[PDB]
């Protein structure tokens, strides 16, 4: 009973009848949006060190060395509890050309490495500014719209709400974020950013981007043990933004770090009803944090029967843990008046480390897969990802395809049996935390 239950009131405006978007006309323009998340840069990464140490994070000087030099940390990363060297990140931005030009970029937190015990505020800012300047160097004019992750501050997950004031607050972090991201965000967005770490703006006509600070929903944010009731009034603020976009007829993309399924109950539950209320206004939801390729389907609140939205959970750039580095690109309905702004398809690129770390190897980022093609989907709409889940329940060969891509082409040695399957398939339907009914049909 540590966390209380609370409610958020929706405006008196009646909900318009549900009208799921219609597919775009033949040959309509399509925009490409890059999605980066969980870069996790370890400035202490050292090739050849022991990648299987006893500490939380290995592949460092303090991690020691292995007796067999063959078993030492690789040049571009390692398949272990290790984060990325600056090389692989800078190499990621270098090879973006083949991933087509981008209209926008979404960047969703987890920038520092997992060296929690020895991390200072100065170290965190050094990561923020270093990798921000690098991303802006390679993308140039293309704007990047970032979001706050759970590793940005110190201690990890410590994001006090606004009512906690003074030096103990996270104003040292939001202030630096406003300075670092000023080239990318307008003034009104920076104003909100400096306060609660979230903001809203219009990247293009008819679209409204909302970047949420999901640390106010995290079970790990120890600060929320004081008061977990809509910290920073973010959910209430979200309702006002969504309702205002409904009035203007705009569409909304929401971005964040922790997907709403991994949130505290009340936050996740209140979030669930806001989605359902503004299903016509929402055009996309993009999160990260999980480091793995996934998605979460939303249903109508009362009966949990009609799927009405999907949140795409892109995979990490980092290897943590035993993963190939990869990134994501979304194909979205283009920039024209009659656009729905929805996700039409998406692609995933990786860097096969076994080939990049091999003697004489070279890092070449390649497309791992394209969703619709490999899952045989007529589109990327909620109903279509709903069918895919219950399809993977019936046959095994298709789930193994999903399970393989899950791990960015590098799944573990132990196979995923029938108890692992239901757990995985059930998570794809659990966009609302602590809701066992959502998996009744599994
Ligand atoms: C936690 O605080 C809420 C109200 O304030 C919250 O924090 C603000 C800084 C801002 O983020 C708001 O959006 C938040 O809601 C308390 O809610 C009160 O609840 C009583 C009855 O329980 C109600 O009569 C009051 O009107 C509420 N206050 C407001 C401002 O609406 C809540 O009680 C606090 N939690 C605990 C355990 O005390
Ligand atoms: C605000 O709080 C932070 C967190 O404790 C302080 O950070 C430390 O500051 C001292 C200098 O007084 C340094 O020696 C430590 O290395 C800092 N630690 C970390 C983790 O950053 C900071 O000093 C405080 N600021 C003020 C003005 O009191
Ligand atoms: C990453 O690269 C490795 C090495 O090229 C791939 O492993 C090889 O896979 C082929 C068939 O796919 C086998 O015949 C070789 O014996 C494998 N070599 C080694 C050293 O294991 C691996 O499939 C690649 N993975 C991805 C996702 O591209
Ligand atoms: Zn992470
Ligand atoms: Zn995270």
């Amino acid at each position: 009973d540590i966390f209380s239950t609370w409610n958020i009131s929706l405006p008196s405006v009646p909900k318009p009848p549900p009208k799921p978007p219609s597919p775009p006309a033949p040959g309509a323009p399509v925009s490409r949006v890059l999605f980066l998340t969980d870069l996790h840069w370890d400035h202490e990464y050292l090739e050849g060190t022991d990648p299987y140490c006893a500490d939380p994070l290995c592949c460092r000087r303090g991690s020691g060395w292995p007796p067999n030099s063959q078993k030492g940390a690789g040049f571009w990363g390692e398949y272990s509890k290790c984060d990325l060297p600056l090389r692989t990140l800078e190499s990621l931005l270098k090879g973006l050309g083949p991933a087509g030009p981008f209209e926008m970029v979404y960047w969703t937190g987890d920038i520092p490495a997992h060296d929690v015990w020895q991390q200072s505020r100065q170290d965190q800012l050094r990561a923020l500014t270093t990798i921000t300047d690098l991303v802006r160097k390679f993308l140039g004019p293309v704007p990047v719209y970032p979001a706050v992750g759970n590793h940005e501050s110190t201690p990890v997950n410590g994001f006090p709400p606004p009512f906690i004031k003074g030096n103990q607050s996270s104003q040292w972090l939001y202030e630096a974020m406003a300075k670092a991201w000023e080239p990318w965000l307008p003034a009104d967005a920076l104003h909100t950013l400096r306060i609660g770490g979230f903001y809203a703006l219009t990247p293009r006509p008819g679209l409204r981007l909302i970047s949420l600070n999901m640390n106010f929903c995290s079970r790990e944010n120890f600060w929320l043990l004081i008061n977990s009731t809509d910290p920073a009034g973010q959910l209430q603020w979200l309702v006002e933004e969504l309702q205002a976009a409904e009035n203007r007829g705009d569409k909304v993309h929401i971005i964040g770090h922790i997907p709403p399924g991994h949130c505290l109950k009340s936050w996740s539950w209140n979030y669930y009803k806001i989605i359902a209320r503004y299903e016509n206004t929402l055009a996309g939801q993009f999160f990260g944090h999980t480091h793995v390729d996934e998605f979460e389907i939303f249903y109508d609140e009362e009966t949990l029967s009609r799927p009405l939205a999907v949140a795409f959970l892109a995979p990490s750039a980092t290897t943590f843990i035993n993963l190939n580095p990869g990134y994501r690109v979304y194909q979205i309905d283009g920039n024209y008046p009659g656009s729905s702004h929805v996700v039409l398809d998406h692609e995933t690129y990786i860097l096969n480390l076994t080939q990049a770390n091999a003697a004489g190897g070279t890092p070449s980022w390649k497309r791992l897969y394209r969703a619709r093609e490999t899952y045989g989907l007529p589109d990327a709409m909620p109903a279509s990802w709903h069918n895919l889940v219950y399809r993977m329940r019936d046959d095994e060969q298709l789930f193994q395809t999903f399970w393989f891509l899950y791990h960015k082409g590098h799944p573990p040695s132990e196979p995923c049996g029938t108890p692992c399957r239901l757990a995985t398939l059930c998570a794809q339907l659990s966009a609302r935390a602590d809701s066992p009914a959502l998996c009744r049909h599994l």
